[PDB]
């Protein structure tokens, strides 16, 4: 019983990695483009940009360990531990060529180990909406003088006692909108079925646990890539981010510039933190015409 | 009915100001000297301090509007609207002599504009472990090196939507012992019974609410004390702040030097937020020393 709805020519599957089985969503014939979603989502954001690139791309979306239909992981949260799952099934359908990535959220906190760790397997790179876990993170205000900042949420998902959780639980659907609203710009893309489909995903007990679990290894993940920062990413690489409320701006293209020799950025004005559904047609064009400027039936 | 058991030769009592009815206890005999407590709790943190006070002055604890068994403020939560009740409530027990201040957390927001806008009122003060609402809200992070931050929860009460009172109505006991030791140094001092009296009073439905209300009004009350602070305290002052886990630490006393012309500070070692229930002994000494320098 699929939890969301398989595009046409698209199938539903799963895979065995290091033991953890991993449900994805996958399309198109060529090169590999590898599309990772983040917090409060799972591989269905990407489901309208996935026929499109399915055009020129073999399109595979995996769900995150523990999140959608994926198991947990069996090693932990944190991203260098996250990242070998999904380097590990890009590799499953793309051994003999580098395949393209393209990850949102916490995908970004989940890739970024394995991108730089193995350059040669990356093509291209697309990251929105979300900071490579670094120093930097530690700059977010708690508190502004408009009501509730951006990332205190940081704070909350982290704490112990499993406090998100037990909040949480039983108000999941009541709190996943107000979250994804406070971080919109376009709250209208987000309808009353929208927010059922990825409420319900998320409330799955090993699911909302997976969520916070992210966040609770965020620290490690920061010290994790203090070290593999040391090594300069050196693929083409592009960046987007929300120019709206509850967007990154220009912190997007300011964090990649210290990360990667040849980057380029885009804020996209009216949007928000949720760009593939807030702006789908216009970040659409952009990844596509991105990643289109290489190898592509 | 009382929530909070009262010290020995102390009162319950109810006093209306402004069509509110604030509830107090009070107790001992002498200049006056208020308490106000602050976030996660009532009149009832002072209660080892209130006998030893009372030995040379009249002490009197009122609940926040809203909080313990005080009703919410008809005109608002901002720190200049909630500070006009206790203002008058003190002036009342105290109407023709000055009297002292001690006020801890979120009392520090409800009781700042009563001191600068009637300083002839306040015989000497005693702030700890709280902003004063300011420009410096706005700096502190959302998230550190080693996990939650201090003053997160600004953004989590604030939020629209009732977000924290729905996520915590049913589950107060709960969250009030997270708040209470992630704040804290010497956690073992809440125990499971003292942390039962602070979660029924504040899972009352208005008192829940009110509690976020505060957070709500926090902004505003960043904007009033904008204009207040164009004059200095001239008052003695003193500061403290915890130096362990969940403390201010060096922030308190930093802060009020840029309000008072007058002010000692002490950071108290291995103890964080909750200082009269973490550090009693050091607390209390330092509060009754710094207040019977005074007549």
């Amino acid at each position: 019983a699929e939890e969301f709805p398989v595009p046409n020519g698209f199938e539903s599957a799963y895979r065995e990695v290091d033991g953890v089985k991993l449900h994805y969503v996958k399309g198109g014939q060529g090169p590999l483009v590898m599309l990772v979603h983040g917090f409060g989502q799972t591989w269905y954001e990407w489901h309208q940009l996935m026929p499109e690139l399915a055009k020129r791309f073999t399109v595979i979306a995996p769900d995150l360990p523990g999140l959608g239909q994926s198991e947990p992981p069996k090693t932990g949260y944190s991203g260098e531990q996250v990242a070998v799952y999904l380097h590990k099934l890009a590799r499953q359908f793309s051994p003999d060529r580098p395949f393209d990535l393209v990850a949102h959220s916490i995908g970004i906190w989940n890739t970024y180990p394995m991108v730089v760790k193995n350059q040669a397997d990356i093509a291209r790179l697309v990251y929105m909406e979300a900071p490579i876990p670094d120093a930097r993170i530690y700059r977010f205000p708690a508190f502004t003088a408009q009501g509730e900042s951006l990332v205190w949420h940081f704070s909350f998902f982290a704490a112990d006692d499993r406090l998100a959780e037990t909040l949480i639980a039983g108000k999941e659907r009541f709190f996943l909108e107000h979250f994804i609203k406070s971080h919109a710009s376009n709250t209208e893309v987000f309808s009353e079925r929208l927010l059922d489909l990825y409420a319900r995903s998320y409330a799955k007990p090993h699911s909302l646990n997976a969520s916070f679990e992210y966040y609770r290894a965020l620290n490690e993940s920061v010290r994790q890539n203090a070290e593999l920062a040391k090594t300069r990413l050196q693929m083409p690489t592009m960046t987007l981010a929300g120019g709206g409320h509850g967007g990154m701006g220009t912190f997007q293209l300011e964090q990649m510039k210290a990360y990667a020799e040849d980057v380029e950025g885009h804020v996209l004005p009216g949007c928000g933190h949720w760009l593939p559904e807030e702006c789908a047609a216009p970040m659409n064009r952009l990844v596509i015409d991105f990643l289109s400027r290489g190898r592509h039936h």
